[PDB]
């Protein structure tokens, strides 16, 4: 009972976050975008990131109505790949916006930020994989696939 | 009970989700659209997306007050319905607005984008089919489904009323 | 309980959510307007719109403190009205908005906006009677007036 | 029980709901003013309006902690009352507003708003009177209610401490 | 057992409300700086108002992983203390902004604005001294400290 | 049942909370950055900002889904401390922006500003210190609680699995 309804509570906290957090990053970046005015980077951005959280938040207009498991599984991860995909586009997002404010004004620090990104993107990119990895195949290879992963990673720490 | 209390609590928060998306969009929308200031779509585009949001919202008006259970779904359904075109005209005005945006600027990066939308617009014209689909069909059984609510409204009064004496 | 305990989060939940639309529309409509500087029209919505939102928000200050039944209906309606009234506002001032970026730039397109909104008013329209009869009237007129205009339509659906 | 669990539940929508409008209106409002960068009216209208709403987030502040009957309702409709004039502000800031974007522009437009704005103007300043009204009267009652409840707290820290040896 | 439900249920809307609240005045106020481009005041305003309201948004990061009375008394005491610093910095923000949208265009309006602000001050300044003096001192003497500057008033209210 | 009750709403007042904020703080800077359109300090400033937010709203993506204990507090840490440095960059951003401001137009303001941060920033550099210090530790301790939590995992399927026949 308490499981069930510790679920349920979940979805529900999901659905609210998800909704307000994808409707406000899509406007505020519609509103980045008109305030301004590789380019080809950019519009392919914006226009990626507002249709990767509409999606998102579709997602959420059919969970409510909605064995039962598997099914919700692969709703839940589509749902968490299409937000996953929205928040590293906005930072794509804001990457090419220091990239077009600072154009024709200071090359070295646009080139700065866009490579202080990298870390991130990686840590963004490595999760990005595994939504996706979990959305093509069924739960038991993706759950040993990631004992590997992490096991391979505890003969790292020891060494040093 | 569990169930009951699920399905409350589902539109409960598929009210408050609804409200802020609807509400923050559009805004949003209006804003953006002021900010720059073909064209026909630009406009035609902006104002159904407010339109088509403050639809979704009078239904959060009018959901809170409400045989029952397939008025209860098909207004559920004019909800999801008028949110999912929301969703898409967002993504064509944002589309329109790299269009307007790049238009003596760059051809190529704006028609770049407005195509990469493709393959996303067709699950939300997808979608868009089955609710329209539901709605077209049970415009007969709804009818009369309102109308049998409101009568055993307009009976439960005259009960109510003939003991009072 | 669950029938009292229901319509309680009911009102709980509009009340948030009168509260967050009402005070959105109403702040992002105020910057639309200061953005862009026929006009009486312009003018005399933008101050209808905020006026109708916050005579709203005001009836979420009131109904927290409050036979009953009848009273709450009537403010109830009250709220719903002046919601209502604040939708189709924010509606008219969009299209008032295109007209207005457009007047001296493409008229074809304002006048074709302005246009694709009437078949929504209508329904818009419609409602806002449904709720303006219910506030002068009592439950049982409008009752039977909506059982009236329903059962008019059964006889249409069928004939095609 | 079930009262006492709607009261408490009736003041946390509220603190909720008072938080996110005050704070939104606002906003909205400084960047309105900064954005167009009788004008007299113009800056006591923000000032004020941006001055009484933060006055109402404070009393979200202070409801939270908290004979406690009185002083809890006087607390209510200073909150309530600091939210109303806010209110009225905001829709007095929007009059000025267009006042001020139509000012060389069309005069008949603005006044012609400013004026539609006095019946609804008038059921404003008709409840923004009796929380007035409240308050005033009760600057006596409630002051010792505070005391007595305050002093209730002297004394229970006073038994409190009476059984610690 | 509802007295310790209700108080949790109040750290909950307070943690939900501090953070929108203080999120969106700080975003609402550096926005109000950019668009604009005693300014001495200007600069360490704005900066002053937005370090404080982060302090209170990171104490509601820390008060979710916490005798332990005396702790969360002193911790709730520095989010109030915070907070309240917030909303007054956000007043004299809109205060210093009267004063510079205003400043070579009309003097009388910026000085009249920033001093109907006095009297709300006064009440505001009132309060942060009670919070600054309950984070140094003891619940005790402020809570008697509270009871002497009452009962002062006590005797005003007879006389008239 | 109510230590557990209470940890659960607890991670979801924080979960609603930390997205609603990051989410907010992100999209307004960026909003602040392109309407002014040491610079190099600008730049690597907001893309952090935005960088670091964006991580927490992910790890609000991931704590949804979830011995155990050890693991979820990691995740807890990460999710605090991405936040915190949030908070941090946003009062660095709102300095160089009072810097990139008042540049060409007062020093002494600008200056002033980023001097009166120093005493507030070193309790934030104090937290961010401590948050950062238990991950470094237990990189070690958490990696292998999740390899038990996911073998656990793969142990509850085959159990489940051995009872189909
Ligand atoms: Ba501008
Ligand atoms: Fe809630
Ligand atoms: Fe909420
Ligand atoms: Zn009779
Ligand atoms: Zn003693
Ligand atoms: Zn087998």
């Amino acid at each position: 009972t308490y499981l069930s309804w510790r679920k349920l509570q979940l979805s529900r906290a999901k659905l609210k976050a998800s909704s307000k957090t994808s409707a406000l990053l899509s406007g505020f970046a519609m509103v980045a975008m008109v305030e301004v005015q590789m380019l080809i980077a950019f519009a392919i951005c914006t226009t990626l990131l507002v249709a990767v959280h509409m999606l998102a938040l579709m997602i959420s207009t059919c969970i409510l109505p909605n064995p039962h498991e598997r099914l919700h599984w692969y709703i839940e991860t589509a749902w968490a790949f299409s937000t996953l995909l929205g928040l590293i586009l906005f930072l794509l997002e804001i990457a090419i916006l220091c990239w077009v404010k600072f154009y024709d004004l200071s090359r070295r620090a646009a080139w700065s930020a866009t490579v202080v990104l990298i870390p991130v993107m990686i840590i963004f990119m490595a999760f990005a994989i595994h939504f996706y990895r979990s959305l093509v195949s069924h739960k038991y290879e993706v759950t040993v696939s990631g004992i590997r992963e992490l096991e391979m990673l505890k003969e790292q720490m020891e060494q040093d």
